[PDB]
């Protein structure tokens, strides 16, 4: 296995200036002709000319129109085409080839493949080499002239990058289109689509240049009525980049295309963004509420790449976070502005501190700019994306909006049209930092450690107040645990956004303040502090760290009720829950270990329950925030705080805490569930796909959360509400009715009813599969076998496989059954999927990421299955390298 090292970057000895492609799609094969106009670079030392090319069938290859002969002048080993240097010209030359590829059977969904009846490409990161020979790396920038031909009846719509400059008929019922894309681009941004596509379209006029941009959104004909929201989101994205960043689209046309079979969410191919249908298509009758925020974020994400990734691209793949972390940050700014709900930011934090913190304390931990890789297909991690986004967001926190915008423009202007590195972005931010500090000696050299140092910092606090001097001090310490990437961890530049709350009246005691912690520890002192405050720390979650606030639960309750910052309120609640969880967990664990006949559990803090009631009953409070405060922290967040976690004991702990709170608040929950109904389920705009109300959807989230709590509690006659909920027009509601009915004998009646409602829309059926998969059923294993035999079968569609199995893996009691049978089941699915889609097979390994954090019996059971998978003779490169890293082999 070849290991690529970041320190080994060197420019190529060759240049590719022009790519001229002819892609002729036929029934059983696709023939690709390519002429590369090439040159010798200043770095050339007379080496062999080596092209990437994976799985290509060579018809012929030539240099300057002279056919080369296999063996004497080149070798091809199905991975690399080597032309011996004695046959490589010394000046500008043309390399041409004709190869045969087979999209129909390309079930890995990389390169050129068929998704249902659509031919589609996916070239990031190194998939272009599966289409034709290339020096397949992002610093090889070239012009593209692309002709696609195909049967006209099956493939009437042909698309690639650039301007469509010719359309022509071909004998035998065929036709072609030629696309010329003069601006230089890396090959991972190449795309082609052919299909019987239907579309919606609009014209957008840019803010400053007043350019007319044609916007097209495509899907198969069956789902064309689900395209409206995506088009609205694209218009919103363009406006936001214009309004916040001053950036306009510079091309004549932008196409978005939905396909059913896609390894991830979407891809930013220049002018031809290609989407998983589940991240582009929705309608109010056939989609759950989550789809609306999903499409907004994914359309925005791919649009924002046009500057951060496409116009400014990557020198090499180790810079991935430069485009992905920065684009997620841009996406997050956009979504926060569009939704105007505090739960948007809270949802990103919630994901980071569960999924990404788990990754960063696992054997897979890496910095956002890794030092090495074997598989690019495994490189697209929550660390690179979501911790990368938080590192990009900290620049905005440190600089403030005005100077952040100044630094961002410096980055765009300096690097527009070229490749770039993480250092280029830090340099632009540093120029703004010097301006903000009015100090040309200021620098951000320390900030670069956020790119190189792995692991999550821990930040802890101690406080002192002198009542006579009116002087308050915050002593802060930071610590990152050593790991495999750094034996000694250096202190980071950690920005700590803080407020000081007067406990007597809940008011702010200081102006907006961002402490700049740059040492292992520092003490921050404030004068003229008239009373002892409660500190509001890391407002907005201002750094990606473990916060140890060292506050009492009384102080945390005061913040939860009265602080101004949504995150600190949510975090104060989180911390109260965690203290309770760890305490009850240890009490249950000791009772288990000591085989106690009787024991005591510490009850939930009664003032905390009172505060939850206070917030729930406040008609001025936010429904989305309310849904967070009645939910315990995610299991994957909890596990970062417990060694040798016994998942059964944790399940018992959660059950006790939920029952303690429900025994006090269920009547409040039921009253709110009923009173929220009119606004939550308002149908006034049900048939307007342009009208999306994020507050209303949060109201439904709250109702569906409360219904789940009441159903688990067997609240009297709650089954009446469940059955009525099943009649709601909103899929979020009627799919919730299925999941909460798990606790009642009507489950399979609602199983059948919701199946019939879901079965005729491909994406809705996948949402139904997820709902069944996450159902809290004692017979869940039998239910999964029924889904396999009756619905999933041998589908190779990743959306189908992920829907059936991933939600179930979050079933704490059943997936972690002490027999190991859930580990065995998912391992069988992984090995089966690995035969045709190694990238998705590795995604299905996600439940094993926490293996060494569980109790020793479950560690052994998980490790056994991973070793079984590693011993499969046909294991893919992706899955092997992933499992080797995960098992510390
Ligand atoms: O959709 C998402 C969610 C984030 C990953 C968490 N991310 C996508 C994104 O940033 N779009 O801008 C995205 C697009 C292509 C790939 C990709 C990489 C490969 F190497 C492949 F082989 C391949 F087929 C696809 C991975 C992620
Ligand atoms: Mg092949
Ligand atoms: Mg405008
Ligand atoms: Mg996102
Ligand atoms: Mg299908
Ligand atoms: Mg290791
Ligand atoms: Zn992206």
């Amino acid at each position: 296995p070849k290991i690529h090292y970041r320190k080994d970057y060197k420019p190529s000895g060759f240049i590719i200036n022009q790519v001229t492609l002819n892609i002729n799609i036929h029934d059983q094969e696709t023939i690709v002709r390519s002429v590369l106009d090439m040159d010798i670079s200043k770095h050339n030392v007379g080496e062999d000319l080596v092209f990437d090319g994976v799985g290509l069938k060579i018809n012929e290859i030539s240099i300057n129109n002279k056919k080369l002969v296999e063996g004497e002048e080149y070798t091809y080993d199905n991975e690399f085409l080597t032309i011996f240097s004695k046959f490589v010209p010394k000046s500008k030359f043309a390399f041409s080839s004709e190869v045969i590829i087979h999209p129909e059977t390309n079930y890995a969904l990389t390169g050129l493949y068929k998704s249902k009846n659509i031919i589609v490409s996916q070239c990031e990161a190194t998939g272009f080499r599966r289409i034709t020979f290339f020096i397949d790396r992002p610093d090889m920038m070239a012009k593209y002239d692309v002709t696609v031909t195909a049967d006209k009846e099956k493939y009437p719509v042909l698309l690639s990058n650039g301007d469509k400059v010719n359309e022509f008929e071909i004998p035998g019922g065929r036709h072609g289109a030629r696309f010329n894309d003069p601006p230089l681009k890396p090959c991972y941004l190449f795309a082609v689509v052919a299909g019987d596509l239907k579309h919606l379209s609009a014209t957008y006029i840019t803010k400053y240049t007043k350019k007319k941009v044609e916007l097209y959104v495509f899907s198969e004909e069956k789902y064309v009525s689900k395209l409206q929201w995506a088009l609205e989101c694209l218009k919103k994205s363009m406006a936001f980049d214009e309004d916040y960043f001053g950036l306009e689209y510079d091309l004549s046309r932008l196409n978005l295309v939905a396909v059913s079979d896609f390894n991830v969410g979407a891809m930013e191919n220049k002018g031809l963004n290609i989407f998983n249908a589940n991240s582009l298509l929705a309608s109010k009758k056939n989609s759950i509420d989550f789809s609306y925020a999903r499409i907004l974020t994914v359309v925005g994400h791919e649009y924002f790449h046009q500057y951060t990734g496409n116009r400014v691209t990557l020198r090499d793949w180790f810079q991935l976070t430069l485009k992905e972390g920065l684009t997620v940050h841009r996406e997050n700014l956009f979504s926060e502005e569009m939704t105007k709900t505090v739960t948007t930011r809270l949802s990103h934090v919630d994901l980071l501190r569960s999924v990404q913190f788990l990754e960063d304390s696992s054997p897979l931990s890496h910095p956002i700019r890794p030092e090495s890789y074997v598989s690019m297909e495994n490189f697209y991690t929550t660390t690179v994306y979501d911790k990368g986004s938080e590192v990009m967001r900290m620049y905005l926190t440190i600089l403030g909006e005005e100077y952040y915008k100044k630094g961002f423009d410096i980055y765009i202007k300096k690097n527009d049209g070229n490749t770039a590195t993480c250092e280029d972005f830090n340099y632009a931010m540093e120029q703004a930092y010097k301006m903000k500090k009015a100090d040309n000696s200021a620098n951000l050299n320390q900030y670069l450690l956020w790119f190189s140092q792995s692991g999550t910092p821990h930040v802890s606090f101690k406080y002192n107040y002198d009542a006579e001097k009116k002087q308050y001090s915050i002593h802060v310490n930071q610590y990152t645990k050593p790991d495999e990437n750094q034996k000694e961890k250096k202190p980071l530049f950690i920005p700590i956004s803080v407020g000081l709350i007067n406990p007597e009246n809940g008011k702010e005691m200081i102006s907006q303040t961002t402490l700049e912690l740059t040492k292992e520890s520092d003490t921050f002192v404030f004068n003229n502090i008239a009373v002892k405050p409660i500190p509001s720390l890391f407002r907005g979650f201002s750094a990606p760290v473990y916060i140890e606030d060292q506050l009492t639960d009384e102080e945390r309750i005061l913040l939860l009720k009265y602080d101004s910052d949504a995150f600190v309120r949510y975090n104060s609640c989180t911390n109260i829950y965690m203290k309770q969880i760890l305490m009850n967990y240890n009490e249950f664990l000791k009772a288990k270990n000591e085989k106690l006949e009787s024991f005591q559990l510490t009850p939930v803090n009664a003032q905390f329950i009172d505060a939850i009631k206070y917030l729930l009953e406040d008609p001025h409070a936010d429904a989305g925030f309310k849904s967070y405060i009645v939910s315990l922290p995610q299991d994957r967040y909890i596990i970062n705080f417990v060694s040798n976690l016994d998942t059964d004991v944790l399940a018992d702990t959660k059950e006790y805490i939920y029952k303690q709170i429900g025994d006090k608040l269920n009547d409040v929950y039921y009253k709110m569930f009923k009173s929220l109904e009119a606004k939550a389920d308002d149908l006034t705009y049900f048939n307007d796909e342009s009208h999306v109300d994020f507050d209303q959807m949060n109201m439904r989230t709250l109702r569906n959360t409360l219904l789940s709590l009441l159903s688990k509690a067997q609240y009297p006659n709650i089954l009446n509400e469940i059955i009525e909920h099943s009649k709601s027009p909103y899929p979020s509601n009627w799919l919730t009715s299925l999941s909460v009915s798990a606790y009642f004998d009507k489950y399979f009646e609602l199983y059948d009813k919701t199946y019939k409602l879901s079965k005729d829309d491909e994406l809705l059926l996948q949402e139904w599969l997820k709902t069944v998969s996450r159902s809290d059923r004692k017979d869940i294993y039998e239910i999964l076998k029924k889904l396999e035999n009756e619905v999933l079968k041998d589908s190779k569609n990743p959306n189908d496989i992920r829907a059936v199995y991933l939600p179930f893996t979050n079933n704490l009691r059943r997936f972690h059954d002490i027999s190991g049978k859930g580990y065995k089941l998912i391992a069988e699915v992984i090995t089966k999927t690995d035969k045709f889609n190694p990238m998705v097979a590795t995604q299905l390994c996600e439940p094993f990421k926490l293996w060494n954090k569980l109790d020793t019996k479950r560690q052994e059971l998980m490790l056994n299955e991973m070793n079984t998978m590693l011993q499969e003779p046909q294991i893919s490169n992706n899955l092997k390298e992933y499992l080797l890293r995960l098992t510390n082999k």
